[PDB]
């Protein structure tokens, strides 16, 4: 049971959405202090994003999901995808395309660790790039030509700060914070804060690792969901 199982960065600033099972809750938040804010309280994906209802993304729900660009996502749940959009105060969420595989979302991921599910994903700086978590493996996507960027590789040798911590071996769930070039990751009930550059992912910096419910303290008595 990681506490959280996918977040991504909305469109709307210093907000972000935080996926367990199936539901979610929406926060604003303010890196650099302990006081974030619940938006929308934890409740059904298919009730805040109705056009999701009947899909896997509903039921069992999201586990990985990344921000594009606009109001625009892409979603997963187990080896199935969909490009979202999902409108941010109006009732005109929908689908762009999908549901569908994985592979047949992004059929350079066919016949890779990816293809079956992938863990976590967060929104790169550069260009159209998106780093795709699976166990112990990363890899770059641009999401708009749906080409790799680099070779899949360890995070442990990609990201050498993250060599030896929890974070080695898989990432539950990450964001890009609307404050670049930050990222937040996940593993089990803990999360630690990292400054990335682009093309040099061994520059990477990493805070201290923390407990998810003192970092974000507003989620006691919410998460574990
Ligand atoms: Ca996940
Ligand atoms: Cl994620
Ligand atoms: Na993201």
């Amino acid at each position: 049971a990681p506490y959280i199982n996918a977040a991504f960065r909305s469109s709307s600033e210093y907000e972000v959405y935080f996926f367990a099972k199936n539901k979610y809750v929406r926060l604003h938040y303010t890196p650099g202090a302990s006081s974030d804010t619940i938006l929308t309280n934890l409740r059904l994906i298919s009730s805040g994003f109705p056009s999701l209802a009947g899909t896997p993304f509903a039921e069992p729900g999201i586990d990985c999901s990344f921000h594009t660009e606009a109001s625009e996502a892409y979603v997963f749940s187990g080896n199935h995808s969909a490009y979202i959009d999902y409108a941010p105060g109006t009732t005109n969420d929908k689908i762009l395309v999908g549901p569908t595989t994985i592979a047949e979302m992004f059929p350079v991921l066919n016949n890779t660790v990816f293809e079956d599910s992938i863990d976590s994903a967060f929104r790169s700086t550069k260009g159209k790039e998106v780093y795709l978590f699976k166990g112990n493996k990363y890899v770059r996507i641009a999401y708009d030509s749906k080409q790799l960027v680099g070779n899949i590789r360890n995070i442990g040798d990609g990201f050498p700060v993250l060599n030896g911590t929890e974070f080695e071996s898989g990432i539950d769930a990450c964001f890009a914070s609307h404050k670049e070039p930050e990222a937040y990751l996940f593993k089990g009930q803990n999360y630690v804060r990292i400054d990335f550059t682009p093309g040099g992912k061994a520059d990477t910096l990493v805070g201290n690792i923390r407990p998810i419910l003192d970092g974000w303290p507003v989620l006691k008595g919410i998460f574990p969901v």
